[PDB]
């Protein structure tokens, strides 16, 4: 009992009811993972395991989601409860590494209630004294987990994480654990948003992931469908699996931008305005163009402190005294000095003492007891600077974002929005509303962007959109109406680096990705092929050095570049490494600064992914040296010390160096 579709083969047991999971390389196969039950519900406090194989059918050549493969069915009963179990797992042959998981449950007997469903467990094999995992996460704590994490196999301890998806948590459900020869990714397949568990836990001697839903009352005679997941077997490290998942989601509706209808204005380099904090003036970031002009910066954006309120997102007097000649005379000057302008957002909010909630009750989330509801924080917390949430199912909401993006638009002038501060959506209990579900509100913050990008593309076909679910991992169905992306205020340079590897691979190669601006770490900027932004009023030395690498970024121009990430492996490499490729010329980043994974030693370098036949000079470009010459690409091996860093590229010689 096994199906092989593309780089995996599944096969089942039907004496100890197991599933393992194999990857392809070369002309054989690899084990991935050990022997692993099926799972079932939770039904009085405890998993069920009475579950008795029933029969097996293999289907050689099916159509299904993903399109061509292979599907067997596996039914199971309990007599305990009575349920009927039937598992339904399908690969496809266009995809690679890709499993398809669909579960139902039929009550013959009774009623039976559950508290948990639980499917797709799955179990690493060929671990030796670590294993990297990374972590969709939502309910972390703010800015000081890392969505990347290091289980120890040698520790005392045990390491677990429940990485929720629910009203107090919105980010991508997608969690994968690996080692030197691979790893395994799970995900959820879903065109919409839903609540979603993807735990990982560490065994006696391995670690474990895992998918899980909710559940709810079975009647008798009804069949209930769960939810579906995806599989990736994939070798290397996250990217591999960040990248299959989006390739498999591909096929259920949701579909990233292309690179050909990314606007040009996306990839310049970016001023903020919080050099003076919240104490900033109109006649203050118009004096300071002249220098940022030279420099090389062709945008500026407009932070915190602007407006009034949120939701009625009128200009504050103080700021704007005339009003929109103001906003309009500040654009201008922008204009003039060859700029963008761009504007701080909070999408969802609706205020507190705004007067769209003075006069408008009817458009906000009513809680249980009859109360309108906040915006929570990752956890399920309450921040002061958050308001009331506005229910996307209300007229109300959508009018008054469309006619906020218009008048910004078109009245004071503006050439894109910067989402910031904004988590997760409360469930609404307002009967006016006449909701399906209390989840109902939950699950479709999509539609309030969707709506706002629309509107914005409707004023202006090249337009900046990007939002910051500042401290955890951005939100995955906001995704197909950004054109930029952060990485949420890291709090490391590892951090940034490892976010900035993750969300190429759920982009694509050449989207726009920033490296943000909390600390000063110009390095991990360019060499990673990120977009380089400042927010400080820089003056000295270290405005020099600003200049120095906003000219280095500019003769460069590695943000856009093709990010190549496949071809090494995080934790199990030599350094941290980065591989960017712009116009043939190949670009190589290695790192020591990585406090979570740093080397002994000076260990050997070596380049891959150059053309064997062909003679390299390598030379570094922050300081016009050579550091090693007359280097065939196969080899590629050459020693160097260095303290933190070394960006070098690959150039082609047709002749040997003296």
């Amino acid at each position: 009992y096994a199906i092989a579709g593309n780089g995996v083969r599944v096969t089942y047991d039907a004496d100890g009811q197991t599933i393992t999971l194999y990857r392809t390389e070369g002309s054989g196969l690899i084990q991935m993972s050990k022997p692993s039950p099926l799972g079932g519900p939770v039904v009085g406090g405890q998993e069920v395991q009475d579950f008795s194989h029933i029969s097996c059918d293999v289907e050689q050549s099916t159509s299904g989601v993903m399109g061509s493969g292979q599907r067997m069915t596996i039914t199971s009963q309990s007599m305990s409860t009575g349920l009927i179990r039937t598992y339904v797992l399908e690969t496809s042959d266009i995809e690679e590494g890709v499993v398809y998981t669909a579960t139902s449950y039929e009550a013959g007997a009774s009623d039976v209630e559950v508290s948990w469903f639980i499917g797709s467990v799955y179990e690493l094999y060929g671990a030796e004294d670590r294993i990297w995992s990374y972590n969709g996460g939502g309910e972390g704590p703010m800015h000081y987990y890392d969505t990347l994490q290091k289980i120890d196999l040698t520790d005392s301890g045990k390491f677990s994480r429940e990485n929720k998806q629910d009203d107090t948590a919105a980010s991508i459900p997608v969690s994968d654990i690996y080692i030197a020869d691979g790893g395994i990714t799970v995900g959820d397949a879903s065109a919409t948003r839903r609540e979603v568990h993807t735990p990982v836990q560490e065994t006696s001697d391995s670690a474990q992931v895992s998918i899980g839903w909710p559940g709810k009352v079975i009647a008798a005679g009804s069949v209930i469908e769960i939810g579906e997941s995806f599989a990736v077997v994939h070798p290397g490290d996250y990217y591999n699996g960040l990248r299959g998942y989006k390739n498999a989601m591909d096929h259920l509706g949701v579909i990233m931008p292309a690179p050909g209808d990314i606007p040009d204005s996306s990839y310049d380099l970016r001023w903020e305005s919080w050099g003076w904090g919240f104490n900033w003036t109109i006649d203050l970031i118009i004096g300071k163009l002249d220098e940022l002009q030279a420099a090389g910066v062709k945008q500026i954006t407009l932070d915190d402190g602007w407006y009034t309120n949120a939701g009625d997102w009128a200009l504050n007097p103080e700021k704007f005294p005339n009003g929109a000649s103001d906003a309009l005379r500040l654009t201008d000057a922008i204009h003039e000095h060859g700029m963008t302008a761009l504007l701080w957002w909070r999408p969802c909010d609706g205020g507190i003492d705004s007067i769209l909630y003075q006069q408008h009750p009817e458009y906000f989330v009513m809680d249980a007891d009859g109360r309108p509801a906040r915006l929570p924080t990752p956890g399920g917390g309450t921040n002061p600077s958050l308001g009331y949430a506005l229910c996307p199912m209300a007229d109300g909401a959508i009018a008054s974002q469309v006619d906020f993006v218009n008048r910004a638009m078109n009245d004071w002038g503006f050439d894109g929005f910067k989402g910031d501060y904004v988590w997760s959506m409360p469930e609404c209990y307002n009967p006016a509303h006449n909701h399906a579900s209390p989840e109902e509100s939950t699950e479709k913050q999509s539609e309030i962007y969707r709506v706002s990008y629309e509107a914005m593309v409707a004023n202006d076909p090249n337009v900046f959109n990007l939002l910051c679910n500042c401290g955890t991992p951005q939100d995955y169905y906001s995704l197909p109406y950004m054109t930029q992306i952060a990485t949420a205020d890291p709090t490391s340079v590892d951090q940034t680096r490892r976010r900035v590897k993750a969300y190429k691979a759920l982009m694509g190669d050449y989207f726009p990705v920033t490296a943000d601006h909390n600390n000063i770490w110009y390095l991990s900027a360019v060499g990673t092929g990120s977009v380089l932004i400042e927010k400080r009023d820089l003056s000295g030395t270290a405005k020099e050095e600003y200049e120095k690498w906003l000219g280095i970024a500019d003769t460069v121009q590695l943000q856009k570049g093709r990010f190549i990430g496949d071809l090494y492996s995080y934790g199990f490499d030599p350094y941290e490494t980065y591989v960017v490729e712009k116009d043939g010329v190949m670009y190589y980043a290695f790192y020591k600064d990585g406090s979570k994974y740093s080397p002994t030693g000076y260990p050997d370098i070596e380049l891959k992914g150059l053309d064997p036949n062909k003679m390299y000079r390598i030379v570094d470009y922050v300081n016009d040296r050579v550091v090693a010459t007359n280097l065939m690409g196969d080899n590629a091996v050459f020693n160097t010390r260095f303290s933190d860093y070394l960006l070098v590229k690959a150039v082609e010689i047709s002749e040997p160096d003296p």
